């Protein structure tokens, strides 16, 4: 992603993906993608960005 927000918006999809609890917090919602080797992308990209 070349924007910080549509970055934030993909980690979003993710997060409904992994089911991530409203009550998790952000890191918490990041090792959801970062363990998972297909979001790996998205585990990068939250460095990135």
């Amino acid at each position: 992603w070349n924007t910080k927000e549509e970055a934030k918006q993909a980690f979003k999809e993710a997060l409904k993906e992994k089911r991530v609890p409203s009550n998790a917090s952000w890191e918490q919602a990041m090792k959801m993608i970062i363990n998972d080797p297909r979001y790996s992308a998205l585990a990068k990209l939250s460095e990135k960005k």
